[PDB]
């Protein structure tokens, strides 16, 4: 699996002079103790503000992405896992269409964000995974060195 540190330094390229991003996290999710300090490192490490709003019940997914996007004014979402509420279909399917309805890209877990309208998803070296015209309405950029690792995605 690609970590996280690894994760947001490819976003760095992707999506170049992006300053802050937001993270939607499960709070009940059994590696948030991990996760957290290792976004906090990352942040560090790429200078990407990260900032992290946690769901505890399906109710405050939208609340929270509100708060990322209004309040926060972060320029992207990142989703690092799906294994709990992040995994449920309706918060998937809404966190994908309220993002674009922003204007900015959903950096994604797997491939089924990709077919339901998410940018990026990463596979392992590192390969990238992009739904194109999504990247591409949502100001992508795929730099040079990284176009032979890039596999395209349909919706």
């Amino acid at each position: 699996e690609v970590t996280p540190i690894q994760q947001l330094f490819l976003i760095k390229e992707l999506k170049p002079g992006i300053a802050r991003i937001g993270v939607i996290w499960d709070k009940n999710a059994a590696n948030r103790d991990e996760v957290l300090p290792q976004l906090q490192r990352a942040s560090a490490a790429t200078g990407i503000k990260v900032v992290v709003a946690e769901v505890a019940s399906l109710q405050e997914v939208a609340p929270q992405f509100r708060t990322l996007l209004r309040d926060h004014q972060v320029e992207a979402l990142w989703v690092l896992e799906e294994s709990g509420l992040l995994g449920q279909a309706a918060a998937r399917s809404f966190l994908i269409k309220n993002a674009t309805q922003a204007g900015m890209p959903v950096f994604a877990p797997s491939e089924t964000w990709l077919k339901e309208g998410a940018c990026v998803t990463w596979r392992k070296g590192i390969r990238l995974v992009v739904n194109k015209a999504v990247a591409e309405a949502m100001g992508i950029t795929i730099p040079a060195k990284y176009q032979d690792r890039t596999a395209f995605l349909a919706m």
